[PDB]
């Protein structure tokens, strides 16, 4: 039948090792260890009548899109014709019932103390409350938190290339749009591989890693389709999403709406190009590299990224960028 107790997904040892790693209107994301293996746990309240972080809770039906999308993107690491590891593994999904575990509140508190939270402390849920718990592969640390930690603009180039490739592969296989690819949703993890591999419509290629593997996460707003069945988040009646300021990020939401005429069911892979532009913009303006571009070779990489910034909005998809933009030649 129905939901399982929190303790089914989060036994004592696993709860004791939880550290909060991020948040959103949806809820909370923690890192922990499951079977000696780091994982990320995303916890979303469903079906209740309380306001949570300023919104009503989703119904089970309303969470299925994100579950579906998470599974599809996870599957791309093991496909053949259109293959990428540039999203994240989905290990499990559960529906749990209970009040919020005190140990997760303790982790929540530590995060609020050190980084600050925009969320309601999740301590008001009763013992009949339902949640969806998604357990993901642990993908490393977000680009925003790594903004002063990267080696050089060659590393930035790798990151852009990886992101563009991953998005292209998902466009080709799934008519995917991420739709919220701010720099908090780009993860970086060390790899000893010198080259990373992807396959796009049957053609395989490689990207120099610069020692990092990128994972694109958080599919709250994402869209895709399969066999003409579209799965998406309909934000056509959201006001607040389109009225932010203070960062180019908030312009991207408005520019998406302009591109799609507020019809979020449609496929508009230009949204992927918009997010990639926003990300290039962050690379050129808000990162501090450990090695400056004061050699001719590194200056040259900078000029290519500036050229990418200046021209990429004339491309129609991540696929168009990957296949045709001079940056990737
Ligand atoms: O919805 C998700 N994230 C939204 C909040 C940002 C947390 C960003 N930081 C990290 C750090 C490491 N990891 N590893 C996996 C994930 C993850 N997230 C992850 C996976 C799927 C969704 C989200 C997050
Ligand atoms: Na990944």
């Amino acid at each position: 039948k129905g939901p399982v107790p929190f303790s089914h997904c989060l036994p004592t040892e696993k709860l004791q090792r939880c550290e909060k790693i991020g948040e959103g209107v949806f809820g909370e994301v923690f890192q922990t260890i499951a079977d000696h293996t780091p994982v990320a746990i995303k916890i979303i309240a469903i079906e209740g009548p309380d306001l949570v972080n300023g919104s009503h809770q989703k119904t089970f039906e309303e969470i299925l899109p994100e579950i579906i999308i998470s599974k599809e993107l996870s599957l791309l690491s093991g496909e053949v014709c259109n293959r990428t590891e540039g999203f994240i593994g989905l290990n499990s999904v559960h529906c749990v019932q209970g009040s919020y575990p005190p140990l997760l509140l303790k982790a929540w508190d530590h995060y609020n103390s050190t980084k600050g939270s925009a969320n309601d402390r999740p301590d008001f849920f009763k013992d009949d409350q339902l949640f969806i718990v998604l357990e993901f592969e642990f993908g490393g640390i977000d680009l925003e938190q790594m903004r002063t930690k990267l080696s050089s603009l060659a590393t930035a180039k790798s990151i852009l290339h990886q992101l563009t490739a991953s998005l292209a592969v998902a466009e080709a296989s799934l008519r995917f749009e991420h739709r919220d690819l701010h720099w908090g949703n780009v993860l970086l993890k060390k790899t000893s591989l010198k080259k990373l591999h992807y396959t796009l419509n049957g053609k395989s290629s490689t990207i120099p890693s610069c020692g990092l593997q990128v994972s694109i996460i958080d599919y709250t707003l994402s869209r895709l389709e399969r066999d003409g069945i579209v799965v998406f988040c309909d934000v056509s009646m959201d006001e607040d999403l389109f009225t932010g300021d203070g960062d180019y990020q908030f312009d991207i939401y408005r520019l998406m709406k302009k591109e799609n005429n507020n019809r979020w069911g449609e496929y508009h892979p230009y949204s992927n190009v918009l997010w990639l532009h926003y990300l290039t913009d962050k690379m050129l303006k808000q990162m501090t590299f450990k090695t400056k571009c004061n050699t001719p070779a590194m200056k040259q990489i900078k000029r290519k990224i500036q050229e990418f910034h200046r021209t990429m909005l004339n491309f129609s998809s991540a696929t168009d960028l990957l296949c045709q933009h001079s940056l990737f030649k």
